[PDB]
């Protein structure tokens, strides 16, 4: 997150870190067994780390649970990033509590102008690199479809939305991928891609979760 703020420990209780020896993507806990992330974060050997704040220090609220199964969306295209969503099932159920909690799925899509909370452990510089230990947060509005399309001609599908600031300065970045965009208490986006970070006229692009709710529900119901 570039141009964000320190969230505060465990204030984003659905945020998980995907770990394969190191943090490499965010995700969002959606029930005691299942996490939502980006399909471009797929790999084998994922350990899900819940209850994190400082990802380099054991602080006392963590739960570390290995993945039993990963399901990339059936229509994910890794060249266009269309349908950039996957589900990860945990080998054991998380203990839910005030610091480790699921985030509700939307029941309708959100509108442009809706404020959201974007969070993660990704790069905090728009030029250069610096990776934080503790979780960073950014409040950002959803941008109109039309301004998203004009910012990225030919690349925005109906399964994507832009959020952030056309002036640049405040955005998601490398290492935030797969994490949440929560708007009025619902998971509306997944951190997906952008051209660089926090550049003028290049806002972040997010997987449009409301399009996927019946796939997520039916997948969980049968797996
Ligand atoms: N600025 C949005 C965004 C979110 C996630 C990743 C990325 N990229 C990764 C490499 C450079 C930008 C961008
Ligand atoms: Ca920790």
């Amino acid at each position: 997150i570039v141009g964000g703020y320190t969230c505060g420990a465990n204030t984003v209780p659905y945020q998980v870190s995907l770990n394969s020896g190191y943090h490499f993507c965010g995700g969002s806990l959606i029930n005691s067994q299942w996490v939502v992330s980006a399909a471009h974060c797929y790999k084998s050997g994922i350990q899900v780390r819940l209850g994190e704040d400082n990802i380099n220090v054991v602080e006392g609220n963590e739960q570390f649970i290995s993945a039993s199964k990963s399901i990339v969306h059936p229509s994910y295209n890794s060249n266009t990033l269309n349908n950039d969503i996957m589900l990860i099932k945990l080998k054991s159920a998380a203990s839910l509590n005030s610091r480790v909690a699921s985030i509700s799925l939307p029941t309708s899509c959100a509108s442009a102008g809706t404020q959201c909370l974007i969070s993660g452990w990704g790069n905090t510089k728009s030029s250069g690199t610096s990776y934080p230990d503790v979780l960073k947060c950014l409040k950002a509005p959803i941008l109109s479809d039309s301004s998203c399309k004009s910012a990225y001609p030919g690349q925005i599908t109906s399964n994507m939305f832009c959020a952030g600031y056309l002036e640049g300065g405040k955005d998601s970045c490398q290492g935030d991928s797969g994490g949440p965009v929560v708007c009025s208490g619902k998971l509306q986006g997944i951190v997906s891609w952008g051209s660089g970070c926090a550049q003028k006229n290049k806002p972040g692009v997010y997987t449009k979760v409301c399009n996927y709710v019946s796939w997520i529900k039916q997948t969980i119901a049968s797996n």
